[PDB]
């Protein structure tokens, strides 16, 4: 019909291309490597794994585990490669990285419907196009995306604060409120002077400014910063608290709230330790840890639909880190969806999206509808899907969520018209 462009042959680009091919749609796959390398890549292989060889935990209480199962059910090339290249790593799905990318490279390159172009794409290609250029998207394409969609809707670094599950918050210790300049819908966690003092020092021991760097500059620094109580009034004392930690709603459904101004580079167990010191958050469940690093991505809530098609550019898609996710598997899975919808478009069919119970479904809903102001990248986590009701233990609830999501995803796949062929 029409040959579809896929820009970038990483995790997301490789899966997109494959999905197009599986549906008999011809692909033009651009990859600048090796003509131009990124600071993190060392080969010219498709889907090169640049760091850890882990695709995440595979257990039935792990959100990444559910996403693995969905992609396996979908006949994903990345999962096929991963299962073949698997090496023992207790708990996690880990791979021999060269075998993995070699297998993926061979399968794609040897497909007759696939044409590979070894060039840096400097402008958005016309026609039906999937952009999947990753955290180290070439500067020229990044600037082309800004020119086309707006210079505040692409970032070159993230600065993400920890996000906690709302249902894990002890709300008796908080209050909704804003100060002048703020929306009245922040959650506030008040601290006494002694509570702040101990918090500040634990932060020293834990080691757009990273929050720990502010502590390091002194006791007063945080208080002048993101923990300033000015303009707030505790309705439990009728007074302005000594200090506060504010939380803001991140997802449309309200299951996920971030700590305001808590961008951080602390190790994950240190973040957990620190957050559980905050009144209201003592047994809060962190579902997305804070990070700050070089990372090119689009503001998905301002730009994309749940289908991963650009809302204001028909037949254009983003996948992977560029689309606002984080993680090898998350990149591949959004690659799959974007490739599926791009293929459908080429075939004159309307777009689809997985259900909200599935991890991929929960993930793309979040990309499309999360809080757009200061949007940060998201990885798979249980905050993304509806909870299971009950008084049974956490592990049992999560197992149920896993089973319900994989079942919803499988039914969705089965309903596909046209269907994806068996692997
Ligand atoms: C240093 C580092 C460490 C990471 N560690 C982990 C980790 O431990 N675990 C984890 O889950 N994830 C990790 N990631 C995060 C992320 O999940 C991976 O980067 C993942 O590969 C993202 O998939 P992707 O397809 O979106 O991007 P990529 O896999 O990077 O694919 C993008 C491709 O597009 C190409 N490209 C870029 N610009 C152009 C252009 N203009 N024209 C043509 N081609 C272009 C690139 O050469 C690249 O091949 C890490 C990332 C980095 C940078």
């Amino acid at each position: 019909m029409e040959r579809v462009n896929v820009v970038g042959a990483g995790l997301a680009g490789s899966e997109a291309a494959w999905t197009l091919l599986r549906l008999g749609v011809p692909v033009r796959l651009f990859e600048m490597r090796p003509k131009r390398m990124t600071p993190a890549h060392g080969t010219d292989r498709f889907a090169e794994i640049v760091c850890s060889n882990s695709l995440g935990g595979e257990g039935e209480t792990n959100a990444k585990g559910l996403l693995q199962a969905e992609m396996r059910r979908a006949g994903s090339l990345v999962m096929e490669a991963a299962d073949l290249a698997r090496v023992p790593a207790g708990g996690a799905l880990a791979v021999d990285r060269e075998e993995f990318s070699g297998y993926i490279t061979e399968r794609l390159t040897g497909h007759p419907l696939l044409e590979v172009v070894r060039e840096e794409v400097r402008e958005i290609p016309p026609g039906i196009t999937v952009l999947a250029t990753g955290p180290l998207t070439s500067e020229a394409l990044a600037e082309a995306l800004k020119r086309r969609f707006g210079d505040h809707f692409l970032a070159y670094y993230d600065a993400a604060s920890p996000i906690v599950l709302y249902e894990s918050i002890d709300l008796t210790k908080c209050f909704r409120a804003g100060r002048y300049g703020q929306s009245a819908d922040y959650l506030n966690c008040p601290m006494t002077e002694e509570e702040y003092r101990r918090f500040h020092q634990a932060l020293l021991e834990a080691q757009c400014v990273p929050v720990e760097e502010l502590a390091r500059r002194g006791y007063q620094t945080l208080l002048f910063g993101p923990m300033k109580p000015v303009g707030l009034v505790d309705p439990r004392t009728g007074k302005e608290p000594f200090a506060v930690v504010q939380l803001r709603q991140e997802d449309k459904a309200g299951r996920m709230w971030s700590l305001v101004g808590f961008q951080t580079g602390l190790k994950w167990p240190e973040q957990k330790r620190l957050i559980q010191m905050i009144p209201g958050l003592e047994n809060a469940e962190i579902v997305r840890y804070g990070v700050m690093h070089r990372n090119t991505y689009l503001n998905a809530p301002r730009l994309l639909g749940e289908t991963l098609e650009f809302r204001e550019a028909e037949g254009l898609y983003a996948a992977g880190v560029l689309a606002g996710v984080e993680g090898y598997l998350e990149s591949a899975a959004t690659g799959f969806l974007a490739g599926l919808n791009a293929a459908r478009k080429a075939l004159g069919l309307p777009p689809v999206a997985p259900p909200e119970e599935s991890m991929l479904g929960g993930l793309v809903r979040y990309l499309a509808t999360a809080n757009p102001e200061g949007f940060q990248p998201m990885y798979a986590n249980w905050g993304l899907v509806p909870p299971v009701e009950g008084r049974m233990g956490k592990k049992e609830k999560r197992q149920a969520m896993y089973r319900r999501g994989l079942e919803a995803f499988s039914a969705w796949l089965s309903g596909l018209n046209p269907p994806l062929p068996r692997p």
